[PDB]
């Protein structure tokens, strides 16, 4: 409570799912949040309940002009920008043969290029403020592979790597960059998937707030000495070997 | 300010350095702490200025009988045990040729067996309580190697592995096990080492409280979905490649 | 000698550098090689001194039609296709701020999409034979980060991930997929870089044949039980922590 | 045939299982092998069928004096020592509670200290010769955890770490140190385990020769630029996420 007081955050894909949960969790901790998405109806809806501590903006992470608009909104409406949560992303599947090249390009644009564009857009205000925290949402699919999940796996691994190179470059400016790797979380992106698809040590899927707690920790100054690192919140899946 | 209220913790090697910092940080968050060490003078000293919320006990992590005594103290004095911070450890160096077999055995006993004994000692009360968090202190030397640091590297890698196997086994009982890997921290164990020995992105060594913040996070229920994972707090060292 | 006898291989970017070395090394071991590139003069030149054992074809890894032509050449000229070495790649640098979006897209197309296209192109003939070995050339930049190397790092991490997902999917068909991660190698891509830029245990840069030896091993049936794995040939760089 | 001609190797635990397979594979490639174990009957038996290419010696890897005797045998009988294969090891299981402290100590002595003693014993002759190759046999249990496998997991992770620190230290002397991580292999140590206990991409357990092929590669000069690295030969297990 009051752990993010004075912090301004930008969250991509915050109209629903984990993104929405992150917005709510950060506001509850005293932060001012600008969240963007492409689902304007839902976005404006919850922008109404968070009232004056949040602002919704239309943001297609593949459009650099929209990223700039999102950043300008944060800076002029709240005075600055200290946190970026690259959460927007999509999921598509398909075996090597019947996986469309267009789906491949689409997921690269959103899941990878979108994350890169967000980082380019927030460095200026963060460098001026001399402090900042960028949180990239990857997944355990960015740690190991899965059948018929080539585009998703490739981009989640890429986001993991992009996190490291940018962390090294921005470190001297006081900006931290870390990646979060969650396992199965109950959201509209995976409501069609059985909750026990992964072998976990805790024996259950995660509630979105459980990932949000990690977002708050990484956004706060409590995690001041962690940068370029992978934070896993998967209930123990990648900690064990695949058995039958 | 009250993130650990109602939690009872046992910290090994808490008389000084990071251990002491963890004790203070957890008490400040509302936890009751039992800390043990072999430096009784210093231990009793700070137990006095924490008298109401903490208890000091003599604890040589290589002696199972002392671990049991430490656990009994926590349970009878505070009603239970929910957190274990395996922090006690030593550091010795030497090349392959002139590294004494006795130093090798000594570091294995303290840094590895000591950690195992602590886990065996706390599982009973934690399993009864139905909830628990075990935090094993490894290091980045448990992620990559260093010249003339064979005993330390071997044990820190082992602690990292022990964290995973125990997390899988204890998960069903509601107990989480995670490892922390810090880089250079300002403590008596490394005050003879130049603060910039490691290439970091932040360009500085860490203050012990920076590692304590991560201990609090892992001890709290905020990290409910993280288990068997490595949490790195090294200022970016392992995120980059070794350059000249 | 004769370790690859009866094997037909396709090597992308084989007109010079490591690619050329791989072609020569595999021919010396009894394999028939079809190598493609965009440097036609050099390509036809060495195709001439390798006469009956190799065939050169123009191949821009970003063009699916050219990949098909390359595969058809291998199958009709040599009877089949058992090995694919995704070696083609480019290197560009730049900081988050002054790194052109066009350079970013270019490296994604060649280093990542190019690798994906190669895999899609060879699965048919390999699945019919019920055997095959795909070797993806990543780098240690696909294991850790580097300043001003965002596009390269992102794609090399992605290739590492793509290797795992495809290995799991193709495993049942008898096809193995592995990634190679070399450190500094003496080639035209890095002749402007000081040979001791990386901290290595061997104290030297690698000769391209040293990486080719690993390519032969992975192409042969000797490595029959290795798939979806990372093979590091960096002289010890990623095995140690970055010191000053 | 003749890939290890002129090389002298020392293999611990070579009387049966993978160790025996390594001895046979290396002899077939032209190497002279000294293998030790504690199963003298079986050891002398196969020392007979290999003739003068192989010498058997009694060797308890926990006894430094016996290691010295093994090394002296190699040097005086064959003129030198260029390869060490730390293969000897044991397997015991048990949950945290009912796992005997004696079993814990026993596995630490054999699986970890035994490996360290072997390295200390061979550095002298290798440093004089200008180069050498040390191959430490870990396992995928040294990469991820398993329930009721605490001693085994801890030591296999430690061997993985010991491989890196020693590789960095010995690199300047021309000595390479690498670790091998196999999955399920058909040997007496695991003949009671169902061949499909692990989820693999290849859908089968490995034949010991498949791991021996990797030992030969690492023992030969073909792998000249690989050191301090993990070589996985697990049929794809650790490349994928644990599913149900
Ligand atoms: N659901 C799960 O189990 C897991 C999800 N993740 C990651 O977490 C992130 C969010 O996941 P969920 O909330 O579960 O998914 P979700 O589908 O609920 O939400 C993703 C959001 O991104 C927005 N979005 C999509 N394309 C966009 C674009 N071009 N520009 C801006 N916004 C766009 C969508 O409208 C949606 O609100 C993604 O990066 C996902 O890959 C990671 C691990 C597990
Ligand atoms: N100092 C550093 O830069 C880093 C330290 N670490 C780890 O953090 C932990 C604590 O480190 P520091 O506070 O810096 O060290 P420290 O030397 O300040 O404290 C270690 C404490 O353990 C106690 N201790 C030693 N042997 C013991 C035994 N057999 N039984 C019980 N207590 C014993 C010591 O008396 C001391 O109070 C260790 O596990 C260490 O490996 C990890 C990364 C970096
Ligand atoms: N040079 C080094 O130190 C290291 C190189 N690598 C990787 O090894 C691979 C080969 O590297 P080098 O031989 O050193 O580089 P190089 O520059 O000598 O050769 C790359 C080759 O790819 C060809 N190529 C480029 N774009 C192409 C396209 N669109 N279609 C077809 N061919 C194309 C080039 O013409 C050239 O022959 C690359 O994937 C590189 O990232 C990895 C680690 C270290
Ligand atoms: N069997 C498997 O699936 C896997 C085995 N490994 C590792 O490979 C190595 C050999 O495995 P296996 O051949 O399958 O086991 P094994 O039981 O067939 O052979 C181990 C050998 O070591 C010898 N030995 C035992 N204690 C010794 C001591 N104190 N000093 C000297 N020799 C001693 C034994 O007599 C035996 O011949 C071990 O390090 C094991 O952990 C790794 C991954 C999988
Ligand atoms: C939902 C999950 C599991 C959680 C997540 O973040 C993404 C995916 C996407 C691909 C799915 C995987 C479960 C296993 C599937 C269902 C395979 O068997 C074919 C496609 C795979
Ligand atoms: C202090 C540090 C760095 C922080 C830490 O937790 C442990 C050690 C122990 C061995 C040291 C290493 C710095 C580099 C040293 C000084 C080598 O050059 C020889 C022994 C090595
Ligand atoms: C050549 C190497 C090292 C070998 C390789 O495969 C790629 C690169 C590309 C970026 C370079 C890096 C050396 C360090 C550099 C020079 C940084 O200081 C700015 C750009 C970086
Ligand atoms: C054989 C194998 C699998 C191959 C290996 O190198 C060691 C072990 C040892 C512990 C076993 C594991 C299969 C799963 C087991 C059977 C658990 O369910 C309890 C003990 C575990």
């Amino acid at each position: 409570s009051g752990r993010l007081t004075g912090k301004v955050a930008l969250v991509s894909g915050g109209a629903r799912g984990m993104g929405a949960s992150h917005v709510r969790a950060m506001v509850a901790e005293g932060a001012k949040v600008v969240f963007g998405d492409i689902l304007d109806e839902e976005g404006k809806a919850m922008a109404a309940e968070l009232a004056d501590a949040a602002r919704y903006v239309h943001l297609d992470v593949t459009q650099p002009a929209q990223w700039k608009a999102a950043v300008d909104t944060a800076v002029t409406a709240f005075g600055g920008l200290h946190v970026l949560v690259n959460n927007a992303g999509i999921l598509n599947i398909g075996t090597i043969e019947d996986y469309a090249l267009t789906e491949w390009q689409r997921i690269l644009d959103v899941n990878l290029t979108g994350v890169f564009l967000g980082i380019r857009a927030v460095v200026k205000p963060m460098k001026e403020a001399g402090r900042g925290s960028i949180i990239n949402i990857s997944s355990i699919e960015g740690l190991a592979g899965t059948v018929a999940c080539h585009g998703y796996t490739a981009t989640k691994f890429a986001v993991r790597g992009l996190t490291k190179s940018t962390a090294l470059e921005l470190g001297p400016s006081g900006i931290r960059v870390n990646s979060i790797h969650p396992g199965l979380v109950k959201t509209p992106m995976t409501d069609w998937v059985p909750e026990d698809i992964f072998q976990t040590a805790l024996g259950r899927a995660a509630e979105p707030v459980e990932v949000s707690n990690l977002v708050v920790y990484l956004a706060s100054d409590e995690s001041s000495y962690s940068t370029g690192a992978e934070f896993v919140v998967d209930g123990g899946t990648v900690a064990g070997l695949a058995h039958n």
